[PDB]
């Protein structure tokens, strides 16, 4: 569905970007 990527990607890109960028560094 579309809702997925919306939060799925926002939550995935956000949790990953923060955990990999806002955290890894």
């Amino acid at each position: 569905g579309w809702g997925s990527f919306f939060k799925k990607a926002a939550h995935v890109g956000k949790h990953v970007g923060k955990a990999a960028l806002t955290h890894y560094l």
